[PDB]
């Protein structure tokens, strides 16, 4: 809704055009995808990490 570089993937989908507030996961986007983009406040790996210990359910 709110797109949240705090919290979410950060990257301007192509699909939707606007940032990715999808996930910290975005299926959408591979990691590199994720990564390029300076949304967050902290690195995006650091960043999903904090995902992870929330949903730690990678495929
Ligand atoms: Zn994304």
């Amino acid at each position: 809704r709110e797109f949240d570089p705090d919290i979410h993937c950060g990257v301007i989908d192509l699909d939707t055009k606007k940032p990715c507030t999808r996930s910290l996961t975005c299926k959408t986007h591979s990691l590199t995808q994720r990564r390029a983009v300076q949304g967050r406040r902290k690195r995006f790996d650091v960043l999903l990490a904090e995902h992870k210990n929330k949903t730690r359910e990678k495929e």
